[PDB]
């Protein structure tokens, strides 16, 4: 009928009509595909589905190290049937369930330290039960991921999903986030982006305090149960404070980021069975805060008197003082999280980094997903060697897919 | 059983069979898809075919202007079928053809300009039938095209493909483009990205001039027979010297570049007939100059040398060096061409066009054609708007398709 499309930037929206009249032999420009996406759940998974998709993952793994170990690949494989059979879903042993997050790490398209896939700490919280329970095994991953600065990847699996009634949900869209309050005299202060969401941890009974960065409190969904509102301790969070190493007025811009790139809101899907809460975390890549948090116009967006400030024909596009600022920005971000003794990659020294897996990956398996509208940095595009790269974009197995937001499909 | 795979910086070429494991429900990341292509032919265009397509067409242009003149439309529509089914193929009223190229820049997915899809000065050579022929016609393209700096939107058609083994031609991957000599002592000087093309010349009896900045000759095929050699008056290619309005040693540099963008080997579609030659031009956008012809490493590459003569850290990647130095060849490019009175627009005024272009083109009819990895600008991807706006990319009609290399489908 007509396809609709969004202006991530003004938000407005756009109904499609024209591509009708195509000729015939592409959705590569959408954010959230349903393609990327795997909703809600009502009834278990159809034992039919489960055990050829269980099968196949037993295979991997097994077939995964140098000299199989046969006799208990085969007796994995029964193992699991019958668990299946049985019981109706199934447990992956440890050992499976950490060669499911790096493999699903190293099948994610548009992640660009995918080279770490290797280096990933695992922790096993399938036996929690409560949101207090979730909120500590969270607080235990912050901590550990941090680590005082010098970040650490890791990921935090909760309890897999059974008949579809029963998730374990992480509200937030990751661990550490700014609040967006809309302030009285009709400016927006904090992070614009999480606008609506401050708003429901207000509705939760969480305190706002108002300012420009507030970290939002965490808002975790066990079992079955209604979401839970519990603040995240501040000596967990470590943040930094922008200063640019030559522009003393850069510290006077009063901005600072957390150190902490934890995604909180996607599904693990591995053998069938699927685990609707595992957040995880590497490290942040430079540009990701200068250019993406600092200057998107539906976030901080700081360019305008960043640029004043360096004395640049603000009014004269042409002029190009928008490439100018950014990078000055970009330098304050790099620069600070240096100083600060705080991992961070700038995104050159990343790009080269993918360029290398990606060949490693194509010499060990043939192959390598990636989505080239999400690795081209949103700076120095061909100046990076990752916009020369043609890519292959598909979804394999296992896998980190997106999903409804929760606040949508849950009856209270 | 495999998908082939380029690195168009480095060349090289990968065979991706991993992603035959995919679930399924992306070629995206492709430059030159066979779906985008229009290749040779041996017979004509099977007439059951091409009433369709004509037809459309004829209702597209008479369903065009306010008010119809209905007696025309069905009075074209009956003339058209007719001298179809007694001639095999068709002409295009002079208007039709006027309202086919710029419909077809129009649907171009591609390009960024769009917005000025309705100032385009049409040169009908339909009727032309050599090679020294088209030479003229393409001197004189080029000239109106120039105008002194002012540069002028246009494109010449010549005679559209009737068998096959007739097709008119011009080799040139453009109008005005740099020729790329591989060296003696190994280095290469010139467009690297013209080496092969540039023998090709050298095959056919052009003589090498060995610089940096030599322009190409014309290569054009007219009817059926071998393409021929014509030199471009120099007096008709107007450059700009690169000088930098704060750094007096760009000048040093040596650098300057073409001010006419004209494509020269893509086929225009319409109504079911096909123009293998229609070479058309618009005015240059800086990044392209600075960003791509400068930049990339299968090109002019001079970043590395423009950043020590910023004492730039050139060799500690994380300095954000490569930024800084691309601006400034950026500014130079855009400062050069004011200077110098040629028209040419920044990336950042030409976004927020096609910006203002997509909204009229959705109000105007529902529908833009946008290849996103195509539109963004390959510097300051998200300070643009573009960035931000997501665009399904189909393919229309008319169109401006792609053609197979002619020096591979040739016999001579
Ligand atoms: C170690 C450093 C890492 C860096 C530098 C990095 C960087 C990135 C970047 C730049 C993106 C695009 C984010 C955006 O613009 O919204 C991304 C996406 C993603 N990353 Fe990585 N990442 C790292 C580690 C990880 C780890 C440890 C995992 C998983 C265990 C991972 C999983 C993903 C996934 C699934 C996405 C997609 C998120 C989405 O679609 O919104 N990354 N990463
Ligand atoms: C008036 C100024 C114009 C500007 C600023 C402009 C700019 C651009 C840019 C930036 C691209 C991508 C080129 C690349 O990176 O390789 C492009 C592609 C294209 N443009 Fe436009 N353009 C203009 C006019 C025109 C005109 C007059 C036509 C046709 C009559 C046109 C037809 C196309 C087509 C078909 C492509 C695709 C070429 C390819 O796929 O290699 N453009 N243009
Ligand atoms: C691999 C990738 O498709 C390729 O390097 C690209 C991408 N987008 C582009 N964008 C433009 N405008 N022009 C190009 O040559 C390319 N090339
Ligand atoms: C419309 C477009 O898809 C969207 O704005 C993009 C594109 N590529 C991206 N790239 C990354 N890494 N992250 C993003 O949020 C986006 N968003
Ligand atoms: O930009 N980043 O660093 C980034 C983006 C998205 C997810 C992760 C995990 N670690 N770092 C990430
Ligand atoms: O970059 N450009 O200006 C550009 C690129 C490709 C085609 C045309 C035609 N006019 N300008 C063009």
């Amino acid at each position: 009928q007509y396809v609709r499309i969004k202006n991530w930037g003004s938000g407005e929206i756009l109904h499609d009509t024209l591509h009708h009249k195509a000729t015939s032999d592409c959705l590569g420009s959408i954010m959230n595909p349903k393609s990327l996406t795997r909703g809600p759940r009502d009834k278990p998974t159809p034992l039919e589905e489960l055990l050829p998709h269980a099968i196949e993952f037993i295979n991997q793994y097994y077939g995964s190290f140098k000299e199989a170990k046969i006799e208990e690949h085969l007796a994995r494989l029964e193992a699991v049937t019958k668990e299946i059979e049985t019981t109706g879903t199934y447990q992956l042993t440890l050992d499976e369930l950490i060669f499911a997050t790096k493999m699903a790490w190293r099948n994610a398209p548009r992640c660009i330290g995918r080279i770490q896939w290797s280096n990933l700490q695992v922790f096993d919280a399938r036996n929690c039960s409560t949101a207090q329970e979730m909120f500590q095994h969270i607080c235990r991953h912050i901590l550990y991921a941090t680590n005082n600065g010098n970040i650490r990847s890791a990921i935090t699996v909760f309890p897999q999903r059974s008949d579809g009634k029963h998730d374990f949900r992480l509200w937030n869209s990751q661990l550490i986030r700014y609040a967006g309050y809309q302030m009285p005299d009709g400016t927006i202060r904090g992070d614009a982006a999480t606008l609506e969401f401050t708003q429901l941890c207000i509705d939760l009974g969480w305190k706002p305090r108002y300012g420009r960065f507030d970290v939002l409190p965490l808002v975790l969904q066990a079992d079955g149960q209604d979401p839970e509102v519990f603040e995240i301790p501040p000596d967990l969070v470590l943040e930094v404070t922008m200063e640019h190493p030559k522009y003393e007025w850069f510290q006077e811009l009063g901005l600072k980021w957390y150190a902490l790139p934890a995604v909180a809101n996607m599904l693990l899907e591995v053998g069938g069975l699927e685990f609707p809460a595992c957040p995880f975390n590497g490290w942040y890549m430079g540009t990701e805060i200068g250019v993406r948090d600092f200057c998107d116009t539906q976030r901080y967006n700081i360019l305008e008197e960043v640029g004043r400030r360096m004395g640049l024909e603000t009014h004269t596009l042409a002029s190009l003082w928008k490439d100018r600022a950014v990078t000055e920005i970009n330098v304050a971000v790099l620069h600070s999280f240096q100083k600060q003794n705080v991992t961070i990659m700038d995104h050159h020294t990343a790009s080269e980094s993918f360029m290398k897996h990606m060949q490693n990956e194509y010499r060990a398996r043939g192959g390598c997903p990636a989505d080239w509208i999400w690795l081209v940095p949103p700076v120095s595009g061909s100046i990076t060697p990752v916009f020369h790269q043609e890519m292959l974009n598909y979804v394999l197995s296992p896998f980190y897919y997106y999903q409804i937001e929760p606040w949508k499909t849950h009856i209270w």
